[PDB]
């Protein structure tokens, strides 16, 4: 009955993005607020008297609260695979996340070329996404899941910065970006920055 | 019916460790192979990686032997602490790799940010272990073993750790599932390497 989402004030967080998308897809009404820089970091979800951080935890909690609007695949093995890709995006690809922060998607590209480890994460990303998206799939697991939004953002770190990305993966990412829930994030960023900063 | 777990050759992986602990607690028989990222769980025709995903998969297959708290909010906090230990504490996981627990302690002091990580960990652990608690969320859960291991990176390397936390880590480390893993490492020596 009461849901509030806390994001970073500049809306650069990929995990806040991910929870916002999850809430909108599940059509859960909620309020948003911003913080400047047992919870460590944004995003934090408050639900009545209960406050919760870490995006994967928050999502899992939302699925349990509302099981009939799943944002993970329904087959048990596809769901496991979805959790795997999600965990992998969160914790691996360290060089990529470091060298292409979300600043490159929302503000301006970085001049610096990918380091050797940077190039290696990008290729590993391309390998995995092209494997999971073979046969010209529109989504990773048949129909849309929150992991489509997470993968697209990851790819966008490269695309929006100018780095080399296959035509097939740009098409996937661009289409994912035009998802309405995502589009609602992108608009919110600009509107909120005009209000929050007096 | 058929499960196979793949760990790193030298049994240093905290994520393989966590999976190994979870299977044993749930009493799921499985075979173990070492490779020279892990862990990978193979279940019949299905291969799966990333430890959090593997545990959620095992919970969905065997809901009766649960290793997450029953209460939904407690379970969410469990998933939170588990996610945080996976991704945060970065200075600590680099400066105190699991080598210091299973093989040899390190002499290198502990970087500035290394100290900060250790401090966040203490703070979080002291909060969750309110009063006299044996386990984080009342009954044992997988997050106990995960938090015990993280603490062990400090205890086993000598580094200063509140006595309240040692008795927690010590008690968790004496669990048979954790003990089987300690015994695995040695016995894979005379086997695997010929």
């Amino acid at each position: 009955e009461y849901f509030k989402l806390y994001t970073d004030s500049q809306f650069l967080s990929p995990y806040a993005f991910t929870v916002f998308v999850g809430l909108h897809e599940k059509q859960i009404p909620f309020e948003i607020a911003a913080i400047d820089l047992l919870t460590a970091k944004v995003p934090v979800l408050e639900h009545n008297d209960f406050a919760l951080s870490e995006s994967s935890a928050i999502l899992e909690y939302l699925e349990e609260l509302y099981p009939d609007t799943a944002i993970y695949p329904k087959d048990i093995q596809a769901r496991a695979r979805a959790r795997q890709i999600q965990a992998w995006l969160r914790s691996d690809l360290v060089a990529l996340r470091t060298e292409r922060p979300t600043d490159v998607i929302f503000i301006q590209p970085k001049s610096t070329p990918l380091s050797e480890e940077g190039k290696k994460a990008a290729e590993k990303l391309f390998f995995v996404a092209e494997k999971l998206l073979a046969s010209d799939a529109e989504f990773l697991f048949g129909s849309w899941s929150i992991v489509d939004a997470e993968l697209a953002l990851m790819l966008q770190r490269l695309i929006q910065n100018g780095d080399a990305v296959s035509e097939r993966l740009k098409n996937y990412a661009l289409q994912q970006w035009q998802r309405p829930s995502v589009q609602k994030w992108l608009a919110l960023r600009h509107k909120a920055e005009n209000l929050y900063f007096q």
